[PDB]
């Protein structure tokens, strides 16, 4: 039996054998009030103490959100959609903790992303107990509020104030501020890490004045703040809020009564509506996110970070090799995850339609010219491969470059890695390459378990990323240092040295898609 | 009369004349609860208050240990073994005071040697009363557990955790914090020091989290952490703790209950027991000592030093021109102390297989390769000089070097020294050169008493070494400032600076062994 | 009618015209128990608290010294005794402060010459007045122990210390600590300053842990305590102590009986037993004078000089041009006041044998060797010239050099000067050039007073020095900066440039007597 003391009560967490060893699991503890009813659309409450053992034994409820139908049957895709029920009482975490208890052990927190519109800490991706057993970390995640219902946006009106579901993460950051000594954790010790949205996340904590002491690193896997998709404008923000109201008849002229009115509507009939928030959308759409809010974001974050207004720390930042290629069979004319999607000079023309909906047509024209100019005009998969170029530098690739370049201006050493390793067992067709999200399971240690089909070159990569990841945390540097591992260099602007992950040899190498990123960073802002 | 007030009762030391002088000495003084019966194997526990006079006048109980008795009657030999009564109850500390009560004086603490299986504080060469007298700091040594009594290791577990016997260091430098100030001693300025396994301690302490402040700075004399003897593995702790188990019957299969059924062994048994925890070892072997515990130890000490964690503070470091010798006569075939010891190649070959036991062929043949490359192939003594070069750069020197230049790569000063001189009452023959723990009379001052059959030259070596440590131990700078002595520069990497320390003249010289130790260090660990 | 209450009691002080304006001052303040009968020998005790008003309206009781008799009626001796009632009850101290009442002033505090063997704060030459008037500083200034009575030393021994006189001064920064905000004073901006035997106080509070806290900066006019004159050895104050009870019949064997019945002798038999306890001595002896203490002075000065264990903090450092000469007429043949002292070869001989008692015989060549390569040996007054640069050379000016040097080595602003002018109405004659003790009366201001006889050239250059003494003591750095002063540049090793203070035009020089103090420095000690 194995009951911890927390601040607000007892709780029982559950044994697991992983690898031959022992690690605790508390699954499902709660953060903050149910946000129901009157709570629905405002900040997290505080949560009030219970007498009597909690049970943490399973996962909770996963906050409400769409579900991607894209591809029934699919692993693919369904591996993403939730795996415990919905509900607006989803304000859970999940710790997990070596055993024996650990005496000042090092916390990882997982963000997850999923666009701010969806996901939830519960996936088998997302599982940190192969991270407690090996590392001897301790793991925690925490489920946060997407869609309207966590980043609807009223700007200055506490009923809506915009935020909610960052605010949901910092609460759960509180929570281990002040209950993780009792489990075995060092509160002095903490690393937020994160994936896309959850990424931007972590930049933003990393921005934002509440969230500074509540840890000490960071790790940003493809997202940052910085990102096209990352922040809502107050403009779309209001609009998309209005038009919400709108199609919920909930259209008011008290915009406090049009809150009231949306609280009144069912989680289903909100969520029916987001997707026509906006005229157009792509596969990238983020219709409710991050706003500046005043409260948790005090000013639009790129004067921020130009300004260098944010906590000063090591981050460990990096992306993969084919960021953008998950997102074109969401859309894109051609394009078939079950055929090899070798499309048309016509159809990467209608494409860009597909992702730059508003969008001059010399903006288009201007992206077109950059990425094709072949080299040469003869190969067939020359427009299927400079699409999903275009759509991962765009999104990922070139805005975690420069928010590394801008952090580490700063004076904050910063480490950068290029993941280039396709997983043997990737479901999707071999031209998408090394996806969007396909990291994660490296970091988390799934290829660990040997039970499971993973190459032996697969175990050898993610035990090496486990150890870096975890020197970074308790070290402040991801250096695998027994190994004759290649050194991880500290990025620098003027040089830009980052590392790339891959089975075969891991390199040192130079500013990643300079000429590309050139492009997007200088010129494309401009349109 | 003289009586000290300390936290847990009075204590009362004896005067002595040193040098038409006076030193004030508190021999035996607790500083933990006995750590007899239910408490063998366990941390140290804090010492009860008494009331009335602890009469601190003669040395206490060495701890249990295994004596050497290869040279019965032989004082080269017999010196180390212990000179007081072994028990159980061992845990008392000495402390030396000048006369006048000082007022607000450095403290030097003794850590001693002998491989984690042995040693005593009450040895005549760890006398610190020259030091008290002639330097005016105060003088603090304790006894802490050997073997398996002292470092048994069931890992996680608290009723054999590992480590007990740093522990039983760490709660004796926590009783100078407390109670040295009523002594006359600055507790804001002690400088730990130890040689051999007492200089791996002292390293270790320099990593441990609850050791940071307890001291101020670290003198290691022929030993650190990263020599290949000073930490044993998980792996082959429990295999040592669990084949202790089974040859005194104690295989259990409640983990819990293979130490209660430990507990019920007496001492001799299970000292009796030690040597054949392992299939071979070698004269060099440290069946029971420092482990990663989660506790003392929180990660690989390698981890550690790499990755700059660790007290930042100025240390000291040294070695002896001869440290491999000593440990020839040990098993080596054709070595002894009462011959030249002139042996063969296959000798030294059948050597290597003394002190390289699981050891490829490969391994050892590389050795042979590196330190056999004869300049030339006619001198006798050439292979008898080669396995003690091998045996004290493999185990000492290099390890030593390797230390001090990752720990300045942090930024602290560092200095090293070569002591190459040989005691002119040294019982060892004249072969063995400049001996492994041979130092440690001219750091305590023995050379100062006159009474005493050392040379005039040695007087003054002395005096010079004593005046080095306590100017660094004051001031963090081991000079010696009045006397147009060599200036001792820091070391860096880089120029890797060392001061050599001897009757003669004292050199600054570049790179101790540079290329013995690229083989120790970069090839040797691969194998 | 002005009224202060101090920590102790009201002080009731007397107001001053000054300049057309008004100062305050305190004379006369007492800051310990008088040190008589039991006190005798011992540190000063804390003051114990009085109701109703002390009078500070006049200066107080000089400690008990010898007094200079060599030249009765002579104004250029007879200035520098005593000029208040000797006594033992002597501990007192004088406040001069700026009307109106100033808000947060800085706080110059004087420590007089002497040899430590005699002086006073009430000379007219350490008059305040004008410093308060003028630059709106507060000034204090204090008496303490000198001669047997106040640096006598049997080591360790509460009845007799040593260093009675500078725990004296330490008491007294103490007693401004506490008590100098009630007068308008800032306690936290304190800058000690001292001539001669008064600037080695200075240097030794640099030094003493106890002193750290109760200044800012410091001033060291003609003084550091690396002159040979300034720190007596433990063996010679041991001599000094047992010849002085041996002269006064006391020779006990319970030391502690040595000093009761030193206790009972008078202060007369005590002063005039003095200057024979050295077998000779010269015009510069120091019989009984600061000692390593273990208390003050943990370590010999020179060691914490070197090895930088002094307060880290500006020092402004200077020395006049012929600091040797007045010391010649006080015992080297052919020297005298009343004629141009043109000596011989032979007589400069027998005068270094005055000045270097003991004192190898190749010594002395060395130091005519040094001194007498004439360039050329034509010049009448070559001799008479060489013997004063000697003594002034060993006893002042390198030793406040090498000082500077040392001390600025640690990385603190430090600021040089070498004051070149000989006051109008100097007494002593032409050829004792700009003698020892007379920067003072310009440092202090009194050619500042027209009613005086000092030329206009004399009061713009006191005007001068007031203000850079009052800049550097409020803001660390000694600039005039209005009337297109030269900038005064920082003390460098390396560089070493230094500030000419003279009527004509002020220099920057480099490098002060490189060729003389090189010999004094480097060769002179090993003799
Ligand atoms: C800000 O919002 C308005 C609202 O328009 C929307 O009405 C919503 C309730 C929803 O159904 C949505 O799909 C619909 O478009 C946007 O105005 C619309 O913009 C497009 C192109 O400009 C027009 O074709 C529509 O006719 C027009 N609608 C109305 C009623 O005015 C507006 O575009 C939007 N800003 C953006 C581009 O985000
Ligand atoms: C690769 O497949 C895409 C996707 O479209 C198809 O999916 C196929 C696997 C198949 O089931 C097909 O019937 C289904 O429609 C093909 O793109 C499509 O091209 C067809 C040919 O006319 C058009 O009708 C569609 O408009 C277009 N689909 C869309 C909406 O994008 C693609 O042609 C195929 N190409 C190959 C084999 O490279
Ligand atoms: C881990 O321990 C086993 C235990 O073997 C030992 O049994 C002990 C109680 C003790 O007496 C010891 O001397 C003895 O060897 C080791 O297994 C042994 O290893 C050697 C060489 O591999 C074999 O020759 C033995 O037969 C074998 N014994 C058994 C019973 O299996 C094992 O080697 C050890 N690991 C190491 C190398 O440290
Ligand atoms: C130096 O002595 C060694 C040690 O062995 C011996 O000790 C001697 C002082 C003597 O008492 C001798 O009888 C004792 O055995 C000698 O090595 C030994 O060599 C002998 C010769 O056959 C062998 O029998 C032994 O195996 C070997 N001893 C071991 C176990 O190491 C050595 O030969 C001698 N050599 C010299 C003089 O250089
Ligand atoms: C340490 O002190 C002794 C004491 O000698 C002195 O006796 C004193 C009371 C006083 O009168 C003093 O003038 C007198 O000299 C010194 O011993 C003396 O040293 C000189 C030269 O060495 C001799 O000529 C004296 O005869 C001798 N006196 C005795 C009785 O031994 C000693 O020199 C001194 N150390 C120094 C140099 O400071
Ligand atoms: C400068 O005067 C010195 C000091 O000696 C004398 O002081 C004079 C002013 C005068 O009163 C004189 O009588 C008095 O003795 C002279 O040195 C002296 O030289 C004389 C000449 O024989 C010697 O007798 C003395 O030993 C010596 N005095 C001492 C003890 O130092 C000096 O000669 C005179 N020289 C000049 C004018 O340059
Ligand atoms: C646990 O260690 C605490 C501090 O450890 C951290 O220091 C931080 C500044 C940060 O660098 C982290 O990465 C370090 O690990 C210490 O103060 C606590 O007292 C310790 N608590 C225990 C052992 O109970
Ligand atoms: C004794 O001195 C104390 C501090 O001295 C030390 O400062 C430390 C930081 C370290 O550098 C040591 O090497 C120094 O010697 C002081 O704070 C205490 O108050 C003093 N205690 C006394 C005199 O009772
Ligand atoms: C008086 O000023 C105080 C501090 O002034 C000094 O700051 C010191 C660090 C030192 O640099 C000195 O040279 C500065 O002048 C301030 O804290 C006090 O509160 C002030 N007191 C008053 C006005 O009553
Ligand atoms: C918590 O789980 C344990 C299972 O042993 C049990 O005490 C109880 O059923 C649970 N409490 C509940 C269901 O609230
Ligand atoms: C709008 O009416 C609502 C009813 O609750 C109230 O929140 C708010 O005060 C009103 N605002 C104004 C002043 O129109
Ligand atoms: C280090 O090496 C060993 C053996 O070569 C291997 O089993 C392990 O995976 C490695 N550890 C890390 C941290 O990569
Ligand atoms: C401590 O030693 C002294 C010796 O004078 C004495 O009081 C007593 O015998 C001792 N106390 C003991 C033996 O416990
Ligand atoms: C093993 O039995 C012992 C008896 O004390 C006890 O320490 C421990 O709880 C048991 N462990 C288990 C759960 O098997
Ligand atoms: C310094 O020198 C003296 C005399 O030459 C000598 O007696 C002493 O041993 C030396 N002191 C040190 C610290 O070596
Ligand atoms: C202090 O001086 C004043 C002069 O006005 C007066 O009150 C009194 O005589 C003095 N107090 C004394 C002499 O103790
Ligand atoms: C010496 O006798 C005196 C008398 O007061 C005393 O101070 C001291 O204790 C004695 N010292 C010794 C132990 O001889
Ligand atoms: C500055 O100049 C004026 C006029 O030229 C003069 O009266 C005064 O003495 C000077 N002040 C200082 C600080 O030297
Ligand atoms: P991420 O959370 O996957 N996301 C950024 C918006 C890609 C949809
Ligand atoms: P040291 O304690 O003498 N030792 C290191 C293991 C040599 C046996
Ligand atoms: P100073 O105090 O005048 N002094 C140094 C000893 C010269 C006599
Ligand atoms: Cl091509
Ligand atoms: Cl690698
Ligand atoms: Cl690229
Ligand atoms: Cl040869
Ligand atoms: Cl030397
Ligand atoms: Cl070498
Ligand atoms: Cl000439
Ligand atoms: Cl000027
Ligand atoms: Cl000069
Ligand atoms: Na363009
Ligand atoms: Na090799
Ligand atoms: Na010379």
């Amino acid at each position: 039996d194995i009951i911890i003391a927390t601040k607000n009560g007892k709780v029982r967490g559950m044994q697991l054998t992983v690898f031959g060893g022992t690690v605790t699991a508390f699954l499902g503890i709660p953060y903050a009030q149910p946000p129901l009813g009157r709570l629905r659309f405002k900040k997290p409450q505080s949560l009030t103490k219970w007498s009597d053992i909690w049970n943490a034994t399973k996962y909770a409820n996963s906050c409400c959100q769409n579900i991607d139908q894209s591809f029934p049957g699919f692993h693919g895709s369904e591996m993403w959609n939730p795996n415990t029920d919905l509900s607006e009482d989803c304000l859970y975490l999940n710790v997990w903790i070596p055993a024996p208890k650990p005496k000042n052990a090092t916390v990882l927190i997982w963000i997850y992303g999923g666009g701010f519109q969806t996901g939830t800490s519960s996936l088998h991706v997302y599982d940190g107990k192969f991270l407690a057993r090996v590392e001897r970390v301790i793991v925690v995640s925490m489920n946060y509020r997407v869609g309207a219902l966590g980043f609807l946006a009223l700007p200055g009106n506490p009923e809506a104030p915009g935020n909610m579901g960052l605010f949901d993460q910092q609460l759960a950051l509180q929570w281990v501020q002040k209950n993780i000594a009792a489990f075995g954790g060092n509160p002095k010790s903490v690393t937020l890490f994160g994936e896309s949205a959850g990424a931007a996340s972590v930049s933003l904590h990393l921005l934002s004045p509440g969230s500074h002491s509540l840890f000490t690193r960071a790790i940003l896997q493809s997202g940052s703040f910085n990102a096209p998709w990352a922040v809502t404008s107050l403009y779309e923000a209001r609009n998309r809020t209005l038009n919400l109201a709108k199609l919920t008849g909930c259209s008011r002229e008290n915009e406090t009564e049009i809150i009231k009115c949306l609280r009144n509507k069912d989680p289903q009939e909100i969520l029916l509506n987001e997707a026509f928030v906006v005229p157009y959308g792509t596969p990238l759409s983020v219709n409710f996110g991050p706003t500046v809010d005043g409260d948790f974001l005090t000013d639009m974050p790129d004067i921020l970070l130009e300004l260098g207004q944010f906590k000063k720390t090591q981050i460990l930042v990096g992306v993969n090799k084919d960021e953008g290629t998950a997102f074109l069979v969401y859309g894109a004319p051609g394009f078939s995850k079950d055929n090899n999607s070798i499309i048309t000079r016509k159809e990467f023309q209608e494409g860009l339609k597909i992702f730059f909906p508003g969008v001059s047509e010399f903006g288009k024209e201007s992206i077109l010219f950059h990425y094709t100019d072949w080299v040469d005009d003869q190969r067939p998969e020359n427009y299927r491969e400079a699409l999903g170029d275009v759509v991962g530098d765009y999104n990922f690739i070139c805005p975690a470059l420069e928010f590394t370049k801008k952090f580490s201006e700063w004076g904050n050493n910063a480490f950068f890695y290029y993941f280039e390793h396709r997983s043997s067992k990737l479901p999707w067709p071999e031209w998408m390459g090394v996806m969007h999200g396909y990291e994660i399971e490296f970091v988390f240690g799934l290829p660990l378990e040997r039970r499971d089909q993973y190459t032996k070159a697969e175990e050898i990569l993610s035990r090496s990323i486990v150890k870096r990841w975890a020197n970074f945390a308790k070290y402040g540097n991801p250096q695998e240092t027994q190994n004759n591992s290649t050194s991880w260099p500290v990025f620098k602007s003027t040089e830009q040295k980052y590392l790339t992950l891959n089975t075969e040899s891991t390199r040192i190498m130079t500013k990643l898609r300079a000429q590309q990123c050139r492009f997007w960073t200088s010129f494309f802002p401009k349109v």
